[PDB]
């Protein structure tokens, strides 16, 4: 099953690229480049992460730079090419980022009680004439991008397995590029149906990007892990430990981070493993024929 790009080794079998032991292959950058996942306009999250990044700079002794990447593909490539050192990758991109960018995931947000996750929802606007999933037949369904779990792969698998509905035969797919573009397009009646992450939906609703009376939910999936956070495999081990320490030592209380992510139920960073927590995502990837051909 799951295979890393041959440019990486997995000598310990945890499915993630091993930290190099050849010192000429390790990087110790004076500026650490961080990127959150482009589920919305990154300008939304610049100040959300600002204090966290200051803590990261203090813990690691490095300068830190927020990279406002606009698409998953550019984010994956930036880490593969060595320009991006720490990232949160959207749920659906974690297997690809692990396989083709040497991403070493180690944490994920969770509620204060340790519970975690988000669901994909299919949404419409009130009065659209699309009043359940079956009503999508013969119409359009807005997807975000093909590396998205909730915005493409999970809804495609569900519509095919449970509603006898395949893109290009039973509905026409359109791509918005981001969850927030999908959700905005629904509320503004550009889209009669979109598959979106309900975590993002809730945070946009709390920030008044859209209003509750503009969105109706028609479907809610099983629960998935949320954004996985990790490090490019080839930073020095000492630096990677300090980055991990920074994540777990950050005090959320009163911060812009807590102000934002409390709106989708998060309060803390917990450890995860790629092998365990992303098994369900690798299965959905496989159900969509995703091959991880880094090219
Ligand atoms: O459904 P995805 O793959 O777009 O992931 C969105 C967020 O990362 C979920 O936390």
């Amino acid at each position: 099953a799951f295979q890393l790009d041959s440019r990486y080794q997995d000598n310990d079998g945890d499915l993630i690229a091993d930290i190099p032991s050849d010192e000429s292959k390790l990087v110790d950058p004076s500026t650490l480049v961080f990127a959150y996942t482009p589920v919305e306009d990154p300008a939304v999250y610049k100040e959300v992460w600002s204090e966290f990044l200051d803590h990261l700079a203090e813990t690691t002794g490095k300068n830190v730079q927020f990279f406002p990447v606009q698409s998953n593909a550019a984010q994956i490539e930036a880490m593969r090419a060595g320009r991006l050192h720490i990232a949160g990758f959207n749920t659906g991109s974690n297997p690809l980022a692990v396989a083709c960018a040497g991403f070493r995931p180690f944490t994920m947000m969770a509620a204060a009680d340790g519970s975690f996750g988000y669901e994909m929802e299919i949404i419409s606007y009130p009065g659209s004439g699309v009043n359940d999933v079956e009503d999508i037949r013969g119409g359009e369904l807005a997807f975000t991008s093909q590396t998205s779990n909730s915005g493409f792969k999970a809804p495609s698998a569900i519509l095919k397995a449970d509603y006898n509905m395949i893109a290009g035969e039973d509905f026409e797919p359109v791509f918005s590029g981001k969850h927030d573009n999908s959700i905005l397009g629904v509320a503004n009646r550009d889209y009669k149906a979109a598959a979106v992450a309900n975590s993002v939906l809730n945070r946009m609703l709390s920030r008044d990007v859209v209003s509750e009376d503009q969105i109706v939910s028609l479907y809610k999936s099983q629960t998935f892990p949320t954004t996985g956070y990790g490090i490019a495999h080839n930073l020095t081990p000492e630096l990677q430990e300090k980055i991990q320490d920074a994540f777990f030592s950050f005090n959320w209380e009163g911060t812009a981070l807590e102000e934002e992510f409390s709106k989708s139920g998060e309060a803390q960073f917990v450890p995860i493993t790629f092998k365990n927590h992303w098994e369900v995502i690798r299965k959905i990837d496989a159900a969509n024929g995703v091959a991880y051909n880094c090219r």
